[PDB]
């Protein structure tokens, strides 16, 4: 119960595994930047760990901050 976004997928709020609050956000741009940016991991998997820097990183735990523009209406 923490971020509401993204997290494997569009998801839906989940709020990616337990850790009782918070959302370890990577990825944005694939890895190509060839525009858009609708491919993330921004998922939580324990703690958020911070992983390594590479294309695109973070972790918060407020309430969320692993959003995504672009997405699809279906």
């Amino acid at each position: 119960i923490v971020c509401h976004t993204t997290a494997t997928s569009p998801i839906s709020a989940v709020t990616c595994p337990p850790g009782e609050n918070l959302c370890y956000r990577k990825m944005w741009c694939d890895a190509f930047c060839s525009s858009r940016g609708k491919v993330v991991e921004l998922g939580c998997a324990a703690t958020c760990p911070s992983k390594k820097p590479y294309e695109e990183v973070t972790c918060c735990s407020t309430d969320k901050c692993n959003p995504h523009p672009k997405q699809r209406p279906g």
